[PDB]
């Protein structure tokens, strides 16, 4: 959708690890990643369902 969905996965830094989801434009679907708590970007969602609503083509 918006160009935020095309941003790269960014695991960031810091050690407050939380599992997040990001949209992968190459597979047209969201996948999980571990975010460290600092230095990420906006292609980062708390659930697969939210990532898919905001980002996926259908």
């Amino acid at each position: 959708e918006t160009d935020i969905c095309k941003l790269p996965k960014d695991e960031g830094t810091c050690r407050d690890f939380i599992l997040k989801w990001y949209y992968d434009p190459n597979t047209k679907s969201c996948a999980r990643f571990w975010y460290g708590g600092c230095g990420g970007n906006e292609n980062k969602f708390g659930s697969q369902k939210e990532c898919e609503k905001v980002c996926a083509p259908v």
